């Protein structure tokens, strides 16, 4: 019916390399003459938790990093740390380098993840930054260093690099300057995320997507006020609806002919009465990983 | 996390071109010195109710087919018809043509789609060939010619070229020898998909995935022979389970320690009693597009 879709991963695939330090291997992002990767690559198994990364990095030289762009190795001619990433400088500059930016995405926003194993892509999927700054994603053995990204025109916006799996099975990582999302650190200690909540803006945008594809069964004649809806929102572990949230949904309400607060009344009913086993857009759950901008695109 | 993942699209992206014929444009696949696309490109509205493709093709010349690979125009140096496909021969040979195969997938199997819009890749998703030989896919105006595929090693197995949407909203098309999946024809016609059965192999795999994830409320201790299960399944429009399917579930059995026929005895009760409420991996309907292979990957 209507699908989660990932951006075409090709401009990213050509930047994926394999970084090995000592006995540890993960994925790196080769842009221009610089390779990014998680700094955890300099950690022997003995160093997890009680890791002082500045200490471990002063003892390494350029030769202790082996970069492999597919089969060809690249000469590492410099190295520095930035927050939780390593910046490896290499002799040759990636000819496949796309037009690109580094962006720190906000919670609620979505992006595509290219899952990699030792520098070779394996799969692609779409996900969202959860409000608790984790991502409920899929990262298996050797997935460390895979990047999340969006594409606009010819320009790749890299927003995420994977680092680790939390005890809850959800994932933690940084932007491409090495700053984590949320309260996490790259140490072997157990860490909890904050209590998650459902992305209200994305549920409403997703309700509009159904109305567009001829799914109107959940609509009603009623309506709420902003604060009236938010009190059902808090009761149900949903993000409060900001006044600008309404303004983002503006164009979607026009295309459908449903005032934003009317769609809220519909959502208010949906949350309090269940769905009676019916399905919206094909799902039996209120889906919160499509953005307004996602819905207009697809 | 358990998500639908699509293969890295890039090896296919570098093969997508834009075939134009008359006032009508669609997507084509550029491998070596020949380009494949639906023969429907040579029709018009006035020549579409019951077209004779041999007459329409004899009336075309090499110079009738504008082939654009991005900015570069390629000049048709030949043209033939293979079933419901056209094979245009072109001056230039694709520098990006990867190791490939042409492949005819069985119903139940999955593949990735690169949805394109006039030569430009737009998005990637995963889906499954249905038992009725349709695809519950996502194809807007312009996506004709987009191709489905799997990747094993660095070899692309092409297996679908999109052609039409049926009145159900699902989609029909051909392998890369032009032979349609199912009984469909590329005339405009009163055709509609047959009754769609559920992929029992993939529902069983979904149930194993859920046992691995946490919920096993649906397990019971009844037993069932293969035959008495297939009889119940067919009354509910579920595919009968073959003996080969039972072997394919070997790894997921044993790993859970559940025994295939016992998971069938569970499904049998889900079919005969439903779920008056209870959820499975968050939903109240049984996913049937996740293969045993997708589950053993996590
Ligand atoms: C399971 C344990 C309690 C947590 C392990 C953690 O110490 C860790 C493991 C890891 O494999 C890893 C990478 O592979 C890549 C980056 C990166 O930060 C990391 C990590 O922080």
């Amino acid at each position: 019916g209507f699908r989660k879709m990932a951006f075409p991963s090709g401009k990213v695939e050509g930047c994926m390399v394999q970084v090995t330090c000592g006995t540890t291997t993960l994925n790196g992002l080769w842009l221009d003459d610089t390779v990014y990767c998680p700094r955890h690559v300099i950690c022997t198994a003995e160093d997890m938790l009680n890791p002082n990364y500045e200490d471990l990095l002063i003892r390494k030289s350029n030769h202790s990093f082996l970069v492999q762009a597919g089969n060809v190795q690249l000469r590492v001619i410099g190295h520095s740390m930035q927050n939780c990433l390593l910046r490896l400088k290499v002799d040759t500059s990636n000819p496949k380098t796309p037009k690109y930016k580094f962006v720190r995405i906000q919670p609620g926003q979505t992006f595509s993840v290219l899952a990699c194993y030792n520098g070779s892509p394996s799969g692609v999927y779409q996900c969202a930054m959860r409000p608790n700054h984790t991502i409920k994603g899929s990262f298996l053995n050797g997935s460390c260093g895979s990047v999340g990204f969006n594409i606009d025109y010819d320009c790749v916006s890299f927003c995420y690099m994977h680092h680790m799996e939390l005890p809850t099975g959800v994932h933690a990582g940084t932007d491409l300057e090495g700053k984590f999302y949320g309260p996490f650190v790259d140490r072997q200690t157990a860490q909890a995320a904050g209590t998650d909540t459902t992305i209200t803006l994305n549920v409403l945008a997703w309700l509009y997507a159904a109305v567009i594809n001829g799914d109107r069964w959940f609509l009603n004649r009623f309506t709420t006020t902003l604060n009236d809806f938010n009190l059902v929102a808090m009761k149900y572990n949903y993000e409060p609806l900001t006044q600008d949230h309404v303004d983002i949904l503006g164009p979607l309400s026009a295309q459908t002919g449903i005032a934003v607060l009317d769609m809220c009344a519909a959502l208010k009913e949906l949350l309090q009465n269940g769905m009676n086993g019916r399905t919206i857009l094909g799902s039996t759950i209120l889906e919160d990983e499509f953005t307004p901008f996602d819905v207009v695109r697809q």
